[PDB]
């Protein structure tokens, strides 16, 4: 009837987050691994773990019974997909009702519409978000996209509506691309998502990325932990991020903060998920995504307003209300670095290999959260990611300045990392601001920046065992002898 | 005035903490370092640093000529003392000043005023502020602390006249007892410092330690920038601290924002400063003692209230004031702890050696300071302290559940850490609390408290194995026949 065990259905640098979480919540918590991970830190962090198997996604986190053992095996009352593998699912997401288990994530209905970015953006249009205003319908037919393309121009998007990751992405910039690109992108989109959705929209010349987190309560109030800005990206990948707002106005400030509660409530939502937006280059904004998850770069929130946003779900699925209510106000300047094995010297191409050693800072102003640890052993069959480095100030050239001495103390040994770029970040003239303006925006790293960087140069095995009429499974290095 | 290069004539906690401050605001930074220590990330982040050929302290970071001849040899045009050497003998800063480098503090006299721990409450009494009863001369002979006992009734404390890291204190408790311990502290006394006088303010039955974190401005400005309670104690000797005090009202904080203004108005002071207090588990307060530089818990007291608690003194320096004019409110709660090489559950016998494994808190809500990384050496004649780790929550209860897993992750080996008892502390019923209340003081722990910690200081083979899909790890001697 309440909550005592959980489960975190995800590995490394939210791991470590969430079961750090449950942790200080006092649950029983509970990890997944794969089998390359068998040594890794976030694999050895939970109190138990249980197999998943298998080497590459398909043959591990995209199989839904290993989790509905070890949840039947722990007894755990409840899973928390964390992000990416298992956070929408609309079939998982009633097989957690078949095997009578409790769901942490959105309503099991509405995954089939709030991923659905064309009935959804009617949604935020009727919820007054803004928008770029685009096409009603999705495309009927190509002319119908080519009559958007003459009556409310070019550039136009021919993007995906259940696209995610970077997929599906695409815009046309002049009229030869419109049908090769809306083509390519349908054939993607019948490949990636199993539908063809996309839908034209005006592509925005040079704009930045911003976002909000939102939180609710089951008794149905609603609040949010702050604002934030994630402009740096490459292949539409995110690489940084900084928060608070730095330079949007209170009308637009405070309609973020109102929209995701409005977002919430005319969703009937009630849980949580990072709200995105975009911010042009003279400072109009447009509505963007509503991301139904746990992003890795929410921990400023703790900097910030104190919110463990895990145990404010944890009170949501014990029913419990809302405690902090009165504005946290916020105070400072903190940014979030992914760090990812890839080599900044050609082009930030991943890399396999070994870590050494892994450096975070020390001191005041400096946070890191992690997935890898010192002498891990790095992969491209799961995402890139390393850690990420939270660094705050009471400002954000003070914020930047605790980060020039931050990162150029922290240091990655045996394996490429994208800190170089990080630090030409914190250093060249374009990207600093004054308070209220700075002139960067998307599309700035792929031509706009100048890359100056040099590029870096047994089995286990099975013993079945029975027990009185038992078939059991145990698993045994390959080493006794 | 105006900094080029400043160069930390000091160890340890405050080398590294000063250079990365220096880094961060992008001054040109410098250390001198002894021979057992030379390999401390400080002298490692230093722009440039400097031999001193010595083994202990005494010939190594003690001796002036050998710094000065660093300073000339390194260019420095700007000193910052750090903590715990030469803090109170105030003729180094007679000699860095004639000298004529730049002083990261205030001045010599500033200083003179209040070395001796006599005038302490002096001052405090000028500045009218709450004061616990005691004679403004020390103790001149065996007859004074009769003589006050007699009315100003028994037991009383007994305490050195001179500050700093290292001073005498006994308790006697009748008229009958007090000469042989005041000529025994008195012996300890002539051995620490080059006058002799001790000094007599009664007793206090709950007596909690409490201080004002405090700046202030030569443009007349004061930034009370938090408030702090010390009432786990050992020995008479400071463990733990908070970025807020809890369980007092805006009548209770009023008394020790206010007594710092006055007195840091009429002696003159400016940067940052503290000022100390004793107060009750009653809530009763008075102040105590001022310090002006500071036990060092930088981070939560910066990080609450936005100011970086160096840079003004650089601003200062170039003449900028204060960017705070108006009284803070401690926004949320936040927890410090200090980790030593202490083998707490043997009654805290002191063991330093080598930090054969250092592992780093990581995660929400936490902080840490080092001055060592793993597989470097504890010098033999240095302090047992090693580390900082700092925690926040909105409240004490939120930053303790924090530290029960940030403590337990911070693994180390090769020398002790009091690791076990902050995680006692960090748990237990008397100084948790849902808000209203907690009972420890000065004397509890070591009069009454009951430590249970397992001390510190044929090999075994270790096996990773899974039952059912379950990972246990399983280890077992190393030579066993079969």
């Amino acid at each position: 009837s309440k909550i005592s065990k959980v489960l975190v259905a995800n590995r490394g640098e939210i791991a470590v987050r969430v079961i750090r979480a449950a942790k200080d919540a006092g649950l029983a918590s509970v990890a997944v691994y794969a089998e390359p991970d068998a040594d890794a830190p976030h694999v050895r962090l939970a109190d138990e773990a249980f197999a998943l198997g298998g080497q590459t996604s398909a043959e591990s986190y995209l199989v839904f019974e290993k989790i509905l053992d070890a949840a039947e095996k722990s007894g755990a009352n409840a899973i928390h997909p964390g992000y990416g593998f298992l956070s929408e699912n609309a079939d998982f997401a009633q097989a957690v009702i078949d095997a009578g288990l409790i769901w942490i994530g959105p309503s099991p209905q509405s995954i089939r519409d709030l991923g659905d970015k064309v009935t959804a953006r009617h949604i935020a249009a009727r919820a007054k978000a803004p928008l770029v205003p685009g096409t009603p319908d999705p495309v009927k037919d190509a002319d119908e996209v080519v009559a958007f393309a003459k009556e409310h121009g070019v550039p136009v998007a021919i993007k995906a509506a259940f696209g995610g990751g970077g997929r599906g992405m695409k815009v046309a910039r002049t009229l030869e691309e419109i049908p090769e690109l809306f083509e390519s992108a349908t054939r993607e989109a019948i490949a990636a998502f199993g539908r063809g959705e996309c839908f034209v929209e005006r592509y925005l010349d040079k704009p930045r990325h911003v976002e909000a987190q939102v939180i609710a309560d089951q008794h149905g109030n609603v609040v949010v932990a702050g604002t934030r800005d994630c402009s740096l990206q490459r292949r539409f990948q995110k690489l940084v991020e900084e928060a608070p707002a730095p330079f949007l106005t209170d009308a637009q400030r405070k309609e973020i903060h109102e929209s995701a509660k409005r977002i919430c409530k005319e969703a009937g939502y009630y849980g949580a998920g990072t709200v995105e937006y975009l911010v042009g280059q003279d400072g109009l904004i447009s509505f963007l995504e509503v991301n139904t998850r746990l992003q890795v770069e929410h921990p400023v929130t703790e900097e910030t307003s104190g919110i463990d946003l895990v145990r404010q779900q944890f009170k949501i699925a014990n029913g419990e209300p809302l405690d902090i209510t009165e504005d946290p106000t916020p105070r400072g300047h903190s940014f979030e670095f992914r760090i990812n094995g890839e080599d900044a010297g050609r082009g930030f191409l991943p890399a396999p290999g070994p870590v050494t050693k892994f450096v975070a800072p020390t001191g005041p102003g400096v946070r890191m959260d992690s997935g890898v640890e010192t002498g891990s052993v790095i992969g491209g069959q799961f995402d890139s990611m390393l850690a990420k480095l939270i660094v705050t100030g009471a400002t954000r050239e003070e914020a930047l300045e605790r980060s020039r001495r931050a990162l150029a103390e922290f240091t990655v040994e045996g394996l490429a990392t994208v800190i170089p770029f990080h630090r030409a970040v914190v250093s060249d003239p374009a990207f600093i601001g004054d308070g209220e303006k700075f002139d960067v925006h998307t599309r700035w790293i792929e031509t706009e920046w100048n890359n100056t960087v040099e590029p870096f140069t047994v089995p286990r095995q099975t013993v079945v065992v029975e027990v009185g009429g038992r078939r059991l499974e145990v698993s045994l290095p390959g080493d006794l002898a």
